[PDB]
């Protein structure tokens, strides 16, 4: 199981292209532990299967190339993710986010835009729940609105994904509608289950104003004041935090919406690959320096969170690699799995160090984006890119007519580091997780 | 290292979608071998990515489901398989079926169109000659034609995939004509080989007369006999077969072509699962009751191999689930999947009696099949499937306008059962898997 699966030289060569350097047996069983986990760190690449990966490799490190963070952990296994039929009861084979989200988080299937509650409305606890109650700390970052599925399928019991705040949730999740009686919107749930570091974008929903409770007619973002939440807007203000709990948590909001993507490139097109030239990915001008990087948010909550001596649950999203996907943009889509790549190597090196610690990494769903011949003429969208190889790699975006591509039922990876992490070796459930994480940390 | 990976109960209710009964830790550690391997073989699902494992087991099982082979193998990974391209020698992102083949055959990538032969057209000695040399029995059985790029890349060393025999290799492969002094064509240099147990397809090249040589005039079907092989063209034949050795070698030939696919069902079509109804699979009335399947193929081999007290190496190909994914005919390619499954069931069962067999389950390419929402308005060719759950699925086959479908470079699922397992999870190269065979094996 040696942790450097790059090339071993020449890859025109006999045994050049090879990654392992020997046997990995005794390796494995060397890391394979019963002992109990003492933190948790989950990060989720949206919509990162198998194809995304291979895809960003290719192009950031060269096909022979290999993730120092994303490729380098020991344990793996693939997963199915289908989501439930409401009204049926019966499968439905592609999931959205929020119907997978709430399966790791909850353990119990979904209909597509249920967060946190069953084919039956009924609600469910969530994994960051149980875990502030055992009096672990409690993170959630994401580089997309916090109100989005994956950071709200771990504090919000909503029956529609979209009740975003107020406005939404009194005419789409009526019953959850606070002045219905219902809990409230996905933001005024985020706010009560007061995890312990909470960082994303999103920052919009929270100048909605409170319609009943304490609260009513003050915006979102002045409860988060009365309320002993420390507010921060920039990567500045961030490191300026130096503690972060139940009477000083931290709430950071980066954006309106999403945080910008790190790269720039232009969107796949009908014949890209044959009627335009090949692209070489740049940075994105639209991106701020203040804005902090995905590593960056993953960093600090390490740090706030590692505090906390019972231990700690993080979950992290590098959330747009799904958007540029649905985008038909190669580039976007790169870069964010190799921002997110950057942020398994910050969990991977407290992990080691910590020597307690179990890191999974994976995704919600399959998604588009396929890596087909430079000299396909493919119906859908293509795009020609010059990897760091030196050769052209073709993308291919290709199972919608319409402004998005689709996701995909396709089974994907699944890797985990650390204390009880063979239990995502083989062919699990999407749901197996969060039972899995519960029984590491002995949640109950 | 759980061997049912089936939903447990009602995959509505909390848990009940979980396919861990426990913790897999110490079932794992249990698992973990590196006893030398007497035997190994070697199950590959022509263009069976993780798409086309998830599509099939959704169909036959139903999403909860769990195939008894292919899902049954406790050590999971993840492979590359680029190719490189002859002049540049750097990476060709999506290899094709001879390229593939020759990396874990031979440890060596090349370029696509290559059997056997590097990039500068050296021939390397393959997996099955190191087996033979060893004093290991042999088998190659596929249910596509034996000069195939799979099968082929086991016994031949030509610059040409498509050089099959006499003609095809005097104009495409001149180098490798036997008149002007090369070892031949693939068909002639498989003859040459002499694996105990060969069989599949493929038997019209037979027919083709060899041009120099001690058998010149004679076709390679006197050539076969007059050189002592044993010929079967039909189950009943094959299943009176008493022994295969290497003074009595077997030469089983059920088809011209390829052998006939198992399930029927039609192509799929622009807007597919719009303008047309859910379909169903039902066998292929083509298929003579006396072609024997994969499964029995692989059964016998196996019974005629495990004879060799040495020891034994056999590789079994399912074909064509890749031409049906090409073909964008998803109950061919379903059918075809379920039809590996048994044979990896009958690779398996034996496996668990003897104990010292390694048996490995992967395919040689990512393809083009998609697993998309019922509604998918694709731009490319989609079909609906009433699924064993009866629940509607879609699938999209969106990467090509050609007649044809194509594969894709994402990197795909291998699997492992018995000594040296342990060498296939994690992140691996397609050649690794030829140096993992050579040492569970011990050649040298
Ligand atoms: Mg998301
Ligand atoms: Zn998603
Ligand atoms: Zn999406
Ligand atoms: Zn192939
Ligand atoms: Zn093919």
């Amino acid at each position: 199981v040696l942790e450097n699966r790059a090339a071993q030289g020449n890859i025109t060569a006999p045994g050049g292209a090879r990654r392992l350097t020997g046997d990995q047996t005794a390796a494995l069983r060397n890391s394979l532990s019963d002992k109990p986990a003492k933190n948790i760190i989950l990060l989720i690449g949206d919509g990162m299967g198998d194809s995304e990966i291979t895809a960003a490799r290719n192009y950031a490190e060269g096909a022979g190339g290999f993730f120092k963070g994303i490729d380098a952990l020991p344990l793996t296994g693939q997963y199915t993710h289908y989501a439930l039929n409401k009204k049926t009861g019966k499968p439905d084979y592609v999931t959205d986010s929020a119907a997978s989200a709430t399966a790791w988080s909850t353990g119990v299937k979904t209909y597509n835009g249920a967060l946190g509650v069953d084919i039956h409305e009924k609600d469910h606890p969530t994994i960051l729940e149980m875990a502030k109650a055992a009096g672990l700390a409690t993170g959630n970052v994401s580089t997309a609105e916090l109100q989005d599925a994956t950071p709200a399928a771990l504090v919000a019991h909503v029956t529609s994904r979209k009740c975003y705040g107020p406005s939404a949730t009194s005419q789409k999740c009526p019953g959850n509608a606070l002045e219905k009686g219902g809990k409230g919107s996905i933001t005024e749930q985020l706010l009560n289950a007061r995890a312990d570091v909470t960082l994303g974008g999103g920052a919009k929903t929270f100048a909605e104003t409170a319609t009943a409770g304490e609260w009513q007619g003050k915006t979102l973002r002045e409860e988060a004041e009365a309320r002993g939440y420390q507010l921060v807007s920039d990567a500045a203000s961030l490191n300026s935090v130096t503690e972060a709990n139940q009477q000083k948590p931290l709430l950071g909001l980066f954006a309106d919406g999403n945080m910008p993507v790190r790269w720039l490139g232009p969107k796949a097109t009908y014949h890209g690959n044959i009627d335009k030239p090949a692209v070489t990915c740049t940075p994105n001008p639209q991106r701020n320096d203040s804005v902090p990087t995905l590593a960056q948010m993953t960093d600090k909550a390490i740090e706030l969170l590692s505090k906390n001596e019972k231990g700690f649950f993080l979950q992290v999203e590098g959330a747009s690699i799904d958007k540029q996907n649905h985008a038909a943009n190669p580039c976007g889509q790169i870069g964010e799995t190799v921002d997110l790549d950057e942020a398994v190597q910050r969990a991977l090196e407290f992990a080691k160090k910590e020597g307690n610690t179990l890191v999974i990494v994976t995704a919600d769903h399959a998604h588009a984006s396929q890596i087909v011949a430079p000299d396909t003429k493919a119906p859908g969208l293509t795009q020609a890119l010059n990897t760091k190889d030196g050769a052209v790699m073709v993308m291919s975006y290709g199972n919608s007519e319409e402004d998005s591509q689709e996701h995909t039922g396709s089974q994907l990876r699944i890797a985990a580091y650390g204390p009880h992490a063979a239990n995502v070796v083989g062919l699990t459930d999407q749901t197996d997780l969060f039972y899995t994480m519960k029984a590491a940390l002995g949640l109950k």
